[PDB]
């Protein structure tokens, strides 16, 4: 009802940065090297794809690989949803601090304003900033369901804000719920500095990449990208390929 | 002589970034939101000092907390010179990634155009950016001098780039020299990819502060932060010889 998008990359040439996106590449918000020739990058790819010719191929680590997309002013909730290609796996991970693919941020410029979907502590979950809290708690780190490597998947995060008692977000792999967040007793450190109305600022811009604070360098190819504030799920051919 | 700027904070207020600086706080230049209240900051302090009341405080980690100086156009060589005060050591340091308290960068916007003194793979010495080359090498990796914990130190790195065959680093630690870089074999990765004049564009800009690529938080003070085109050393007083 406020946005309704998708992109499958297919108008955009190899090696570009995806057509209408902005990024978030090494720290910077539309960082203007972004391209081919760096170590660090969120460009069209036409060598995998998931539908049509193209992907978008991030490439980075520690440093970010990222694109970004303002979001409609008034969102109570969004859905993020894409085909994930890895390099690395996600959940189950001894020795991980903490790596994410999808999330929103509140400020275009910074990450320290934004919530993080991908792994935390080695379990598939969730780190909000500027709290540093994440979820799922202490006692399922280093284990959980894992989002293996060299496959192609379909991801599914909502994220549920708005005039509700307590904001919560669920994330999905190929339709099947693999992390949840519905009360304060999620979050490890005391539920993000108690504030109930967590997603409040912080669905300003969408972004997809690879940002890892495990020090692991990956590859990470998306296609077939939606957002939407109405639910999103995968289709016959995305669970079934 | 283009530069020759020395800085007590002791006429700057608590709490506050100190006047005349720059920042480059959770990975950004100029960051306004360098305060007392945020996990990240850069500010001064007059809790510890090493003359006057007043140093300033880093608390960061991998999000690094630093001061900035713009350099004059045209230096073919810098010295950065500061007391020094760090929550953890810098150098024999086991399962070390790198970590930097002292740095030149040539772009204020970026960390990946810049050289990086502190300790790479657990030994006192350097990383530059983009390259992401270090030194020493690997045989000296997790040993070597260390620049030890809860103590003052008077830390000097000279960079010599400019006009001459091979570009140069020197870290002395009260006077004492504790690492150098004078010949490409002293890279571990093969010598910031062939770049023998590797200070070029890179003295644009000082800083200051922590910024770990370990994963380590730290508080570190510093206090009597110099700046030259001309060499900078310790005073007596500063080598602490009591
Ligand atoms: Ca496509
Ligand atoms: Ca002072
Ligand atoms: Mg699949
Ligand atoms: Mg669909
Ligand atoms: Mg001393
Ligand atoms: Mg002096």
């Amino acid at each position: 009802s406020l946005i309704n998008f998708t992109d499958g990359f297919e108008s955009t040439g190899v090696n570009q940065q995806p057509s209408g996106w902005g990024n978030f590449v090494g720290w910077q918000s539309n960082n203007p090297n972004n391209n081919i020739g760096q170590s660090v990058y969120a460009l069209v790819d036409n060598t995998r794809a998931f539908t049509g010719n193209n992907s978008v191929h991030f490439k980075g680590g520690a440093a970010p690989a990222q694109i970004v997309r303002t979001l409609p002013a008034g969102l109570d909730k969004v859905y993020l949803k894409a085909m994930v290609y890895m390099s690395k796996k996600l959940g189950n991970e001894a020795g991980d601090n903490h790596e994410h693919i999808f999330g929103v941020r509140g400020n275009v410029a910074q990450a320290d304003n934004e919530v993080r979907f991908g792994q935390i502590k080695g379990h598939v979950g969730t780190n909000e900033m500027p709290s540093d809290d994440i979820s799922p708690p202490q006692s399922q780190w280093y284990s959980g369901p894992e989002i293996a490597a060299d496959t192609w998947h379909c991801v599914v995060v909502e994220m549920l804000g708005g005039n509700r008692p307590y904001h919560q977000l669920h994330a999905y792999l190929d339709n099947q719920l693999i992390h949840s967040i519905d009360s304060i007793s999620d979050w490890n450190n005391g539920g993000v500095n108690g504030n109930t109305q967590w997603l409040d600022g912080k669905l300003n811009y969408a972004f997809f990449g690879w940002h890892s604070f495990s020090n692991n360098n990956a590859d990470v190819w998306m296609d077939d990208i939606e957002i939407s504030d109405q639910p999103i799920s995968c289709d016959s051919r995305e669970l079934e390929h």
